[PDB]
């Protein structure tokens, strides 16, 4: 996250590392066994890692649990990055409360300058790379499509929204992949992929989750 703040601890009780022997995706919590993330952040041996705060020291509230699966969207293009979402089970229900917490899927999609928290582990420098020990945030507007689309012309597909600054300075980036994008209180997006990172009107680009709520459903309860 550049340009973001430090969260506080456990204040995102729903944020989640996917880890492999260092951090590399961010993820939601969406009910006690299963995560949602990006499916570029798709790999085998990924331990799934609740109530974190300092992801290099165990300070206590952590609960590491093995992913038993990996669902990526059959749908996934991994050039354009259509469809970039996944789904992954836990090996055992994770122990919810009040600092490991699940967060609801929408019910309906959000509106351009609706605003919304966006979490994350991930590079706080827009030119060079410095990753933080702890959870940092940024408050960011989701963008009208019109500028979405005039930012990247003939790369934004009905299951991408815009989110950000155009004036450059604060954005989501490298390492915040996969990690939730909140507003009012539901999951509208996953951070997926931007042109750089914080660099002036080149926004950062979401999975739209609002499209996907039935093929969320549908998957878990036949899985
Ligand atoms: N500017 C952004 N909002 C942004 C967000 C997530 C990103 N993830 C990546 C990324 N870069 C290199 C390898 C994997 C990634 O997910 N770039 C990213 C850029
Ligand atoms: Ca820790
Ligand atoms: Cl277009």
């Amino acid at each position: 996250i550049v340009g973001g703040y430090t969260c506080g601890a456990n204040t995102v009780p729903y944020q989640v590392s996917l880890n492999s022997g260092y951090h590399f995706c961010g993820g939601s919590l969406i009910n006690s066994q299963w995560v949602v993330s990006a499916a570029h952040c798709y790999k085998s041996g990924i331990q799934v890692r609740l109530g974190e705060d300092n992801i290099n020291v165990v300070e206590g509230n952590e609960q590491f649990i093995s992913a038993s699966k990996s669902i990526v969207h059959p749908s996934y293009n991994s050039n354009t990055l259509n469809n970039d979402i996944m789904l992954i089970k836990l090996k055992s229900a994770a122990s919810l409360n009040s600092r490991v917490a699940s967060i609801s899927l929408p019910t309906s999609c959000a509106s351009a300058g609706t605003q919304c928290l966006i979490s994350g582990w991930g590079n706080t420098k827009s030119s060079g790379t410095s990753y933080p020990d702890v959870l940092k945030c940024l408050k960011a507007p989701i963008l009208s499509d019109s500028s979405c689309k005039s930012a990247y012309p003939g790369q934004i597909t009905s299951n991408m929204f815009c989110a950000g600054y155009l004036e450059g300075g604060k954005d989501s980036c490298q390492g915040d992949s996969g990690g939730p994008v909140v507003c009012s209180g539901k999951l509208q997006g996953i951070v997926s992929w931007g042109s750089g990172c914080a660099q002036k009107n080149k926004p950062g680009v979401y999975t739209k989750v609002c499209n996907y709520v039935s093929w969320i459903k549908q998957t878990i309860a036949s899985n």
